């Protein structure tokens, strides 16, 4: 029901990491989630989520008739209700249609999955669109940097003009800001935008702020989401994260030096 | 003379930071040297070089006929024989066309621009694509990290089957490695690979490594290329990457702690 897209403009701010580690901690809380790779050419997912052996057909495949869902979701090593759609090493910008697409999340609606998130290419040619076109809702991620803050920026614009919901008039694409890799340091020498700083800026509510942490790093080299890793600062962020998704509120931790 | 498209494939990896340091190297060096924005419509260059305010017409005004190159490049503030190519705000994927792209650089070339740096988007879709299609040399861009490196790897790949040179069998794009973000305690202690174990992985000659360094999100905030700061490690990491891809041989310094 809750179809999440991950989302930037700008690249290498985060969007899979914090794609696995929001999915992870969903399907933690009991909802049954499928995490899906749109970052068809790069692929990456799989990698992140540490289940790259396994992964038999993907996102294009089960398009083109070539495998189900059944066949292609790849059922998660840690976590219960957690599924993985990866995304097919293939390059080729149609390959993902919007029907194609569209189907698909009508069958893991049909699977009765609760969360569908995807993990967004950076950019906001095709692949990013593709990615956020079916989208409810959108986590802006967001790095404290004048950059991705304006890209971030120019993704809202893009939420509100080119997602379905925006061209049929319907409730507008859910926006939730997710600011990452957060320097408390480096934000009091005035490098970084400050928390407050960017809200000014982009002007939707904050979901999340993932401190700057060497746990991600670490999470990716094992493959195991950094959520995963109970003494982590980035992920007690992502869980207090999904909390704030699910309607609970939480203070943002890790802000402060 | 030298088209050199500088790419990742791997988002947020530093590709406009190097754009910026190396057009401007290039420059310092008597150079006549043009950098282009090619990351349509998220641009970022001309915030990078802090010519911003100077911004009158673009890469698609240029390509559509509204303006001539005359109107559109910027002369760089700091350095002589440097000229900035901005992007446009537009979004449209087409905006920037094969024919277009070619004329604009037969024209540079005319202009007896001796060096012209491609500043690539992320991903492997066409804004990337178009981004290294004519190049006659690439710089690819890559992080000490499995990611990035696999991306860099698959860009490889592209260089090597989808460029102008790749599809009339010319002379291969020559491949530049530069190796960015590089952080040596985390590199002993195992979370990064090092320059070694990239350079197995990836097969192609370094050209840079530049370190991880506090100096870059500073030269970005005050627009001023980070080469321009004379006691930053990355700025002299890059000072050294000009050095290289001039002929000249330097040793790699900043890759041990
Ligand atoms: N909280 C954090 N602390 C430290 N490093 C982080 C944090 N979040 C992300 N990173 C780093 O940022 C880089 C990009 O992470 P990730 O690949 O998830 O970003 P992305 O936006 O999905 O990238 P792309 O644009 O290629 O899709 C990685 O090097 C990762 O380790
Ligand atoms: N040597 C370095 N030391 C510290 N930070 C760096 C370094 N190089 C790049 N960065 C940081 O990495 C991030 C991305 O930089 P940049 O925008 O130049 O990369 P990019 O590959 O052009 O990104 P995109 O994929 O959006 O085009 C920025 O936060 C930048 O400050
Ligand atoms: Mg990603
Ligand atoms: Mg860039």
């Amino acid at each position: 029901a809750r179809i999440i897209v991950v989302t930037s403009g700008k690249g290498g701010v985060g969007k899979t990491t914090s794609s696995a580690a929001i999915a992870t901690g969903l399907a933690q809380k009991g909802k049954k989630t499928v995490v899906i790779d749109f970052a068809i050419g790069l692929r990456n997912l799989d990698l992140i989520m540490g289940c790259e052996r396994r992964v038999v057909y993907d996102f294009v495949n089960v398009i083109q008739g070539d495998a189900t869902l059944n066949q292609a979701l790849i059922k998660d090593k840690r976590t219960e209700n957690l599924y993985i759609l990866p995304a097919s090493q293939t390059r080729d910008k149609d390959a993902l249609t919007r029907e194609g697409v569209a189907k698909v999340l009508d069958d893991l609606k049909a699977m009765d999955f609760e969360f569908i998130v995807c993990d967004s290419p950076a950019g906001i040619e095709t692949g990013a669109l593709m990615a956020l076109y079916f989208a409810d809702e959108a986590i802006i991620t967001t790095n404290p940097e004048v950059s991705s803050v304006r890209d971030s920026d120019r993704i809202l614009g893009i939420l509100a003009s080119k997602s379905r919901r925006a061209e049929n008039g319907e409730e507008p694409i859910k926006e939730h800001l997710l600011l990452t890799r957060y320097n408390p340091g480096r934000v009091s020498r005035g490098d970084m935008l400050s928390m407050e700083d960017v809200l000014e800026i982009l002007r939707i509510k904050l979901v999340g702020v993932i401190p700057e942490d060497q746990s991600v790093l670490r999470a990716s080299n094992q493959g195991e989401p950094v959520i995963l890793d109970i003494n982590a600062d980035a992920g007690k962020a992502y869980a207090d994260t999904v909390e704030r998704l699910l309607g609970e509120e939480r203070p943002f931790r890790f802000i402060e030096e």
